[PDB]
């Protein structure tokens, strides 16, 4: 029976635990593995907007998410001289409304994992090889141990090892949106109180906020650049490049960058999207960022993870475990919605910053209202199936 179908879920993030939840609810018996030793606390703030709120509520975790929601009360667009150009309430500032909510990744994963306390999960575990045939998927773990599964669903992030193991370069694209993003935590030296500041130029943007940790502040950087690092993963090159890229930005960048060396959670990466004609091959399926990362410029990453988890789990249910039918339905039903949200991400990367003009209240206000309207449109641009 479906209960006895062996399903491996790789990755304890959003999509992995989410699909595990729905698989378990729909009468399957998934297992989780995780390369990290444990769920990393805090981290990047994630939006739950559009369809994802409905799914979150059905999962019975919505109130828990709200209890752990970010609490920015005020967001401000400021010029390099510190003057306020445009101010908005926190949710509106984050282009959210209605029942939509923002939460730090670590807080959400913790809630997700509590919702699946029954499902087996193994941390500090990694797959080093995958081979499949018509009957089974043979998984080789780090220590050389082998296990066979009926299905493997990989939710191991944008830099998916599984994607590289299973798919060829002709079967997926790494779409570069021509910009870099960086972030790190520093002492709240300005003494911000549940407030975010945002300064921008023609090709660059800098944010600074404090929220749940009163004596800490999260710095953010975004900028367009055709420059390519000799080693994009070299953290020292990343910092030199970031410092050099913003050396004439003004405002608080000097004060932020002076504190960058002592920050312990430094992050830097190109803004990228994953585009695949098919997220599946045989008995293996990709989900979440591994399959269709819309990049942070979209604000849809979480939304796509939840919807994907629901649909893939659902189609497997209706197919009574028949993965060939389910994976086809998974690809067909979800691609337009994914492509819609990715294109919104592409649009943001091309048009958010003003290439020729300086920003003002009217621009920031008009741009904000437009993004709020457009994001609401795309995030709800799917008629979700009802598998129950
Ligand atoms: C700076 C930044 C800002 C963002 N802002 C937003 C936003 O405002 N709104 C929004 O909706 N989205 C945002 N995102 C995107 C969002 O974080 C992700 O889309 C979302 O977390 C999807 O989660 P996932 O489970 O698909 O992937 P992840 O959450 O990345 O899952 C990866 C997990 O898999 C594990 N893993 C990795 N490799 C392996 C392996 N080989 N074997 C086993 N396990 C492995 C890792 O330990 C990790 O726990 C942002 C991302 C970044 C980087």
């Amino acid at each position: 029976m479906t209960k006895h179908i062996k399903i491996l879920v790789i990755g304890v993030g959003v999509a992995g635990p989410a699909v595990a939840y729905w698989l378990k609810r729909f009468g399957f018996s998934p297992v989780l593995i995780e390369k990290s030793a444990a769920v990393r606390k805090g981290g990047q703030a994630l939006d739950i907007r559009g369809i994802a709120t409905h799914i979150a509520k059905e999962m019975g975790i919505y109130d828990q998410i709200c209890n752990m929601r970010t609490q920015i009360k005020c967001g401000r667009y400021v010029d390099v001289k510190g003057n306020v150009l445009h101010e908005e309430q926190g949710e509106t500032f984050g282009f959210r409304q209605d029942d939509e909510v923002e939460i730090l990744r670590g807080d959400l994963v913790e809630i997700l994992m509590k919702a699946i306390a029954d499902i087996p999960c193994e941390f500090k575990q990694s797959v080093i090889k995958i081979e499949q045939n018509e009957d089974s998927v043979t998984v080789t773990y780090k220590d050389g141990r082998v296990e066979n599964y009926d299905l493997v669903i990989a939710a191991d992030g944008i830099h998916s090892a599984t994607r590289g193991m299973v798919f060829s370069k002709n079967e997926y694209q790494l779409i570069n949106l021509g910009s870099y993003v960086s972030a790190f935590t520093i002492p709240n030296y300005l003494g911000l109180d549940h407030m975010e500041l945002l300064c921008e130029s023609n090709h660059k943007l800098v944010t600074l906020q404090s929220d749940s940790q009163a004596d800490k502040a999260m710095a953010g950087f975004m900028f367009r650049s055709k420059h390519v690092l000799e080693d994009i993963r070299d953290e020292q090159e990343q910092k030199h490049f970031l410092h050099a890229s913003f050396q004439n930005f003004g405002w608080e960048t000097q004060n932020i960058l002076n504190r960058m060396p002592e920050s312990d959670d430094f992050y830097f990466d190109a803004i990228t999207q994953i585009k695949m004609k098919s997220w599946t091959k045989g008995r293996i399926a990709l989900i979440g960022d591994a399959a269709y990362c819309p990049s942070p410029l979209s604000g849809q990453g979480n939304n796509l993870a939840f919807v994907g988890a629901y649909i893939l789990a659902g189609e497997l249910k209706k197919a009574d475990g028949d993965y060939i039918q389910a994976f086809t339905r998974y690809n067909e039903l979800l691609h337009p919605f994914v492509e819609a949200n990715q294109q919104f991400g592409v649009w943001v990367s091309e048009s958010f910053l003003l290439k020729d003009d300086e920003v003002s209240k009217e621009i920031a206000e008009a741009r904000s209202n437009k993004i709020l309207a457009m994001i609401k449109s795309v995030s709800n641009s799917i008629n979700l199936p009802q598998y129950e």
